[PDB]
């Protein structure tokens, strides 16, 4: 957790492997619930694989950490408030660290592909400070990332499901945000999932639908720590399957309508489905921002409507 100083952020591990430490540049937050961000350009231009993550966080002050891969970080320089954004392009989430929900490891043989022609060129670290009650001292919290240039037999990726058009009228008891897309790639295997909502979300659920049958991928209270939780049973999604997600929102407590957006007063319905694929079939990211089968949600399991 200590700042690195003279030895810097790159530690050789083996002939082909190295650790990259992505830390805050000795920051001292002034308010509670501060969101700090920073970027590291990858040290290698060629293709590499992220096979492990080690959290390096002060247990007193850090609420959560997020690590992203992208090509255009929102800001240049040393560090910034993530109120100005994380990445200008698509931020590909790699890792979440929650205080009250310790992370689960990548399965062995699984890595994210980064760098090269098409991979992420930058890491962006987001650190959410909770208490900030310490003393006035400098903080260097972050993540140690294990990189290798040995190709991995299985490639990790992210299937992101997000609402874009949700409107939650003020005081409205239940507002559903439904998301659905047909899967049209090679088989992916879901091993982890993360849900994200702001203060109005009560339950988020995602399913694979295969010939009318709903198989649960993940279902979580978004007010609980937003870590990646492992899937109960590894769920394969194959060509012709439908991915379906529902967030349940309340409008109660709000004087005005709440829509999708980036601030605390806005909402989000995000479901991050972390998968692996065979390397020769793999693609690193997919997104569903649509609702292609809206009448299919008539047979959605009851669990998706009651809170956990
Ligand atoms: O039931 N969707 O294949
Ligand atoms: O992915 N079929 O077990
Ligand atoms: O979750 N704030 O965009
Ligand atoms: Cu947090
Ligand atoms: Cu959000
Ligand atoms: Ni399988």
């Amino acid at each position: 957790n200590e700042c690195l100083g003279t030895i810097g952020p790159v530690t050789p591990l083996d002939a082909s492997d190295f650790a990259l430490d992505i830390r805050m540049p000795g920051v001292t937050p002034k308010e509670s619930d501060t969101y700090f961000c920073m970027s590291m350009r990858l040290p290698v231009d060629e293709e590499a694989f992220v096979i492990d993550f080690k959290p390096r966080a002060s247990m007193d002050t850090v609420h959560h950490m997020l690590l992203f891969g992208c090509n255009m970080p929102s800001s240049t320089g040393s560090y910034w408030f993530c109120d100005e954004g994380t990445c200008t392009d698509k931020a590909n989430i790699l890792y979440a660290w929650a205080r009250n929900a310790p992370p689960t490891r990548l399965p062995k043989g699984v890595g994210f592909r980064v760098g090269g022609e098409t991979g992420s060129k930058y890491f962006v670290l987001q650190v959410h400070y909770g208490d900030i009650s310490a003393f006035n001292h400098k903080d260097c919290s972050g993540v140690s990332v294990h990189l290798t240039r040995v190709p991995q037999p299985l490639i990790a990726g992210m299937y992101l499901m997000m609402s874009v058009d949700t409107v939650i009228p003020p005081g409205e008891k239940v507002v559903n945000a439904d998301i659905s897309c047909q899967y049209k790639m090679y088989p992916m295997h879901v091993f982890a999932y993360r849900v994200h909502t702001h203060h109005l979300g009560k339950v988020v659920s995602g399913y694979r639908v295969r010939n009318g049958q709903w198989t649960l991928i993940g279902r979580q209270n978004p007010q609980l720590p937003q870590a990646f939780y492992p899937v109960e049973h590894p769920v394969d999604v194959t060509f012709g399957d439908i991915l379906a997600a529902r967030c349940v929102f309340t409008g109660e407590g709000r004087t005005e309508a709440t829509h999708i957006g980036g601030t605390s007063s806005d909402e989000m319905c995000n479901l991050y489905i972390m998968y692996y694929m065979e390397a020769k079939y793999a693609l690193s990211f997919m997104t569903c921002t649509k609702n292609v089968a809206p009448d299919m949600f008539r047979t959605i399991p009851a669990e998706a409507n009651i809170p956990i």
